């Protein structure tokens, strides 16, 4: 830790790059940085990437 923000994804994503993540549907992602455009970056199944902040809800 310290475990800090954790949302749970709203939709499946599939990455398109690299940088992104994939993940599923009510998968959890650990959000480790937040920057202006929609994109934020987190920890998702032992990986770090970016992900569309709209596709995820904080609980």
């Amino acid at each position: 830790g310290p475990l800090g923000s954790v949302v749970r994804a709203k939709f499946n994503f599939q990455q398109t790059n690299e940088d992104e993540l994939s993940f599923s549907k009510g998968d959890v992602i650990h959000v480790t940085r937040v920057e202006e455009g929609g994109w934020w970056e987190g920890t998702h199944n032992g990986r770090t990437g970016w992900f569309p902040s709209n596709y995820v809800r904080e609980i």
